[PDB]
């Protein structure tokens, strides 16, 4: 792991494990997820972080995720080097943005990408603000200033407004509880573990006979340590198209939605 | 990952990761048993391999009856931790794995694991002996000579663990596998049975006390679509009884012991 040249980026290779991989040998997106969440973690280190800033420490500010895109081509195989390249770029007073790149170590070859969209939010009441101006300039140091987009496209499927979906659910997953390896150090939600959730509703069948291709997450509330989570899909559609929702179990509080993309092995 | 000059036993070097870490920004011991599988499976390949040729000729594969964890110190986020195992035939019984875990920048001991393996039809899931056609070909990747991570005579690692009275003092109910909690071959990962017994310890423990040992003895293997109550007793350093049983009709997958020092 180490910044790139200009100190504008961050690269980390890593070594698929046993345990990371499924049915095929091959890494889960939750493994794929996982190495993002942690190549991220150490960018935001080698600059000087811990990714919350000077200003935002002393204004109880944290950084959270709202919006998770990933797009897989090829899944790395158990014992296969991927690289992955990630940076940070500023959207104005919405908030940040942070991008990723997957590369097959051998090959060079670009065997997926994802994108993710954060908001400033007060760590104590939970109140998202947008970015102020002194906390903007300290993080811009570290950022590109031309615009650099893992998904660049002129209508890429990562800014796609998505759909709540209507009850009754063609598929369901019910008494989702997060234990303790699902909570991170400060004691909140992994956000991989919702990634999993929304997948568990998805018949096994349509695991066993396609593969995952793009997974779209917007996050509209926490999922608390004793909390209890309801996973619901319904088909929209050799490709496979899913709606997804997450929600409280008791009262139906909306926690998660989201799209998944399938294609035929 | 390389095996040691002698070709006996093999070594490893972990960089502990961001989401491998709890409250105290210390690797979980599920982090812990999750190196320790890798670094065997590791061993394994490098001796071209779980399963041997007259095994997959007979449909037998290795299954853990016994898994024993002794933390010292737990790495922190960021740190370097080296570990060695080695694998030892037990006669007709089975086989034993064994790890030590040490920090790679003092050279220190901060933990240690040994584990039991029992043979079985994969299909019938039948135990049966080892037969001494299939000793022999593991017999050459294996020192001759014992070799424990656990030598001390009447240590925790060989003790009878007694079967948790109804009803215990605390409870965790409705435990499902998910996706996640499955290897490649479709069955539920031995680190979920220890994260599944852990879910009934209070998080008071938790906060105020660190996992010093654990104890687990595997009677029967957790289905995808099997729900798991977890049960605990304090029997006391705080020590604790605890079981693994079907939601349903409660019949018996594990049973273990924990032992947890003050903060
Ligand atoms: C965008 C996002 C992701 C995850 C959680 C949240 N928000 C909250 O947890 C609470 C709900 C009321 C407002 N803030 N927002
Ligand atoms: C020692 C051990 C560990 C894990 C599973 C099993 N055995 C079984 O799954 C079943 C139970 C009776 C027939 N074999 N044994």
């Amino acid at each position: 792991g180490s910044l790139t040249e200009d100190g504008l980026s961050y690269k980390e290779k890593f070594v698929v494990r046993s345990y990371e991989v499924g049915s095929n040998k091959t890494a889960t997106v939750e493994t794929i997820a996982n190495l993002l969440q942690e190549v991220g973690c150490n960018h935001a280190q080698s600059v000087g972080f811990s990714a919350t800033t000077t200003t935002m420490r002393k204004l109880h500010l944290i950084w959270v995720t709202a919006r998770m895109h990933i797009e897989i081509y090829k899944y790395p195989a158990w014992g296969d080097v991927v690289e992955i390249e990630t940076w940070c770029q500023s959207e104005g007073r919405i908030g940040t943005r942070r991008d990723w790149i997957l590369k097959d170590s051998v090959t060079g070859e670009v065997t997926g990408r994802a994108t993710s969209k954060w908001v400033m939010m007060n760590q104590d009441t939970r109140r998202l603000q947008k970015v102020s101006d002194d906390v903007r300039d300290e993080y811009l140091v570290f950022c590109p200033q031309e615009p650099r987009l893992a998904f660049p496209e002129e209508n890429n499927r990562s800014l796609k407004k998505i759909p709540k979906l209507e009850d009754p659910a063609q598929y369901s997953m019910i008494g989702l509880k997060p234990r303790r390896a699902d909570l991170d150090m400060n004691q909140h939600v992994n956000n991989v573990t919702y990634i999993g959730w929304v997948l568990e509703s998805i018949p096994q069948e349509i695991v066993d006979t396609h593969e995952l291709q793009v997974i779209t997450l917007d996050y509209r509330r926490e999922c608390q340590q004793d909390d209890v989570v309801d996973s619901l899909t319904t088909t929209t559609s050799n490709d496979s198209q899913f709606l997804h929702l997450l929600r409280l179990s008791g009262d139906g509080q909306e926690i998660n939605r989201g799209t998944t993309l399938w294609r035929k092995k």
